[PDB]
């Protein structure tokens, strides 16, 4: 399928969303940053 918002992914198209994009975190791991207008 594909991950949600600060979920951790390796790959954008992991991330789900309209445009969606995998990126890292804050303590080195990684998170996707999905911009879904509501939440």
């Amino acid at each position: 399928g594909c991950k949600g918002q600060d979920a951790p992914c390796s790959k954008s198209k992991d991330c789900c969303g309209e445009a969606s994009m995998c990126s890292k975190g804050a303590d080195g791991k990684k998170t996707c940053m999905i911009d879904k207008l509501w939440g």
